[PDB]
Protein backbone atom coordinates (compact mmCIF):
# COMPACT_ATOMS: atom_id res chain seq x y z
CA UNK A 1 0.00 0.00 0.00
CA UNK A 2 1.19 3.45 -0.93
CA UNK A 3 -0.17 5.47 1.75
CA UNK A 4 -0.67 9.36 0.98
CA UNK A 5 0.58 12.07 3.80
CA UNK A 6 -2.43 12.61 5.38
CA UNK A 7 -4.04 9.04 5.16
CA UNK A 8 -0.09 7.82 7.06
CA UNK A 9 -0.27 10.98 9.56
CA UNK A 10 -3.89 9.99 10.81
CA UNK A 11 -2.66 6.21 11.08
CA UNK A 12 0.35 7.06 12.54
CA UNK A 13 -1.39 9.16 15.30
CA UNK A 14 -4.09 6.50 16.18
CA UNK A 15 -1.49 4.19 16.77
CA UNK A 16 -0.10 6.50 19.34
CA UNK A 17 3.45 7.74 17.74
CA UNK A 18 2.76 11.55 17.84
CA UNK A 19 4.44 12.98 20.43
CA UNK A 20 5.81 9.20 21.32
CA UNK A 21 9.57 9.77 22.95
CA UNK A 22 9.03 13.35 22.42
CA UNK A 23 8.88 13.26 18.68
CA UNK A 24 6.18 14.96 16.95
CA UNK A 25 4.20 13.48 14.35
CA UNK A 26 5.81 15.44 11.54
CA UNK A 27 9.04 13.58 12.14
CA UNK A 28 7.51 10.12 11.54
CA UNK A 29 5.80 11.33 8.68
CA UNK A 30 8.87 12.78 6.94
CA UNK A 31 11.28 9.49 8.43
CA UNK A 32 8.80 7.21 6.65
CA UNK A 33 8.38 9.67 3.16
CA UNK A 34 12.44 9.32 3.40
CA UNK A 35 12.77 5.50 4.32
CA UNK A 36 9.65 4.28 2.06
CA UNK A 37 8.31 6.76 0.24
CA UNK A 38 5.46 5.78 2.03
CA UNK A 39 5.50 2.67 0.74
CA UNK A 40 4.62 -0.49 2.67
CA UNK A 41 6.07 -2.81 0.72
CA UNK A 42 9.25 -1.31 0.42
CA UNK A 43 12.29 -3.64 0.81
CA UNK A 44 16.11 -2.61 0.97
CA UNK A 45 18.92 -5.12 1.15
CA UNK A 46 22.14 -3.61 3.45
CA UNK A 47 25.83 -3.84 2.86
CA UNK A 48 26.12 -6.39 5.87
CA UNK A 49 23.27 -8.81 4.18
CA UNK A 50 20.88 -7.78 6.14
CA UNK A 51 17.37 -5.88 4.83
CA UNK A 52 15.21 -3.00 6.00
CA UNK A 53 11.47 -3.58 5.57
CA UNK A 54 8.30 -1.23 4.98
CA UNK A 55 7.24 2.12 5.94
CA UNK A 56 10.44 2.73 8.58
CA UNK A 57 12.67 -0.02 6.55
CA UNK A 58 12.84 -1.58 10.17
CA UNK A 59 16.39 -3.55 9.96
CA UNK A 60 16.74 -7.32 10.13
CA UNK A 61 19.92 -7.00 11.71
CA UNK A 62 18.50 -6.44 15.12
CA UNK A 63 14.68 -6.09 15.02
CA UNK A 64 12.84 -8.96 12.99
CA UNK A 65 13.72 -12.59 11.62
CA UNK A 66 13.56 -12.83 7.59
CA UNK A 67 15.44 -15.88 7.71
CA UNK A 68 18.25 -15.31 5.57
CA UNK A 69 20.35 -12.54 8.16
CA UNK A 70 22.77 -15.04 10.13
CA UNK A 71 23.37 -13.66 13.90
CA UNK A 72 21.24 -10.91 13.86
CA UNK A 73 18.91 -10.93 16.42
CA UNK A 74 14.51 -10.30 16.56
CA UNK A 75 14.04 -7.92 19.27
CA UNK A 76 10.18 -6.56 17.91
CA UNK A 77 9.58 -10.61 17.63
CA UNK A 78 7.73 -10.35 13.99
CA UNK A 79 8.84 -12.01 10.68
CA UNK A 80 9.77 -9.06 8.69
CA UNK A 81 7.24 -9.79 5.91
CA UNK A 82 4.92 -8.41 8.96
CA UNK A 83 6.05 -5.32 8.21
CA UNK A 84 4.72 -4.97 4.68
CA UNK A 85 1.03 -5.19 5.62
CA UNK A 86 -0.89 -2.70 4.40
CA UNK A 87 -1.89 -2.59 8.36
CA UNK A 88 0.91 -0.41 10.10
CA UNK A 89 0.48 -1.70 13.17
CA UNK A 90 3.47 -3.78 13.20
CA UNK A 91 5.63 -1.54 11.84
CA UNK A 92 4.51 1.02 14.88
CA UNK A 93 4.69 -0.87 17.48
CA UNK A 94 8.22 -2.56 16.55
CA UNK A 95 9.34 1.65 15.94
CA UNK A 96 8.11 2.53 19.59
CA UNK A 97 11.03 -0.12 20.61
CA UNK A 98 13.70 1.32 17.95
CA UNK A 99 13.06 4.80 18.65
CA UNK A 100 13.81 3.48 22.86
CA UNK A 101 17.05 2.23 22.04
CA UNK A 102 19.47 4.69 23.08
CA UNK A 103 19.64 6.94 19.74
CA UNK A 104 16.16 7.95 19.67
CA UNK A 105 15.28 8.69 15.81
CA UNK A 106 18.84 9.15 14.74
CA UNK A 107 18.50 5.38 14.55
CA UNK A 108 16.70 6.10 11.45
CA UNK A 109 19.92 8.20 9.36
CA UNK A 110 17.49 9.09 6.64
CA UNK A 111 15.69 11.02 9.73
CA UNK A 112 18.68 11.96 10.95
CA UNK A 113 20.22 13.24 7.45
CA UNK A 114 16.93 14.71 6.28
CA UNK A 115 14.40 15.11 8.25
CA UNK A 116 16.26 16.68 11.91
CA UNK A 117 16.18 19.78 12.50
CA UNK A 118 13.30 21.06 9.47
CA UNK A 119 10.34 22.59 10.09
CA UNK A 120 8.15 18.85 10.05
CA UNK A 121 5.33 20.43 10.41
CA UNK A 122 4.86 20.86 6.63
CA UNK A 123 4.73 17.14 6.48
CA UNK A 124 1.16 17.34 8.09
CA UNK A 125 -0.31 20.53 7.29
CA UNK A 126 -3.28 20.51 5.51
CA UNK A 127 -4.36 17.37 7.15
CA UNK A 128 -7.09 16.74 9.23
CA UNK A 129 -6.11 14.99 12.55
CL1 LIG B 1 15.51 11.05 22.02
NA1 LIG C 1 16.95 -10.74 12.59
Amino acid sequence: KVFGRCELAAAMKRHGLDNYRGYSLGNWVCAAKFESNFNTQATNRNTDGSTDYGILQINSRWWCNDGRTPGSRNLCNIPCSALLSSDITASVNCAKKIVSDGNGMNAWVAWRNRCKGTDVQAWIRGCRL
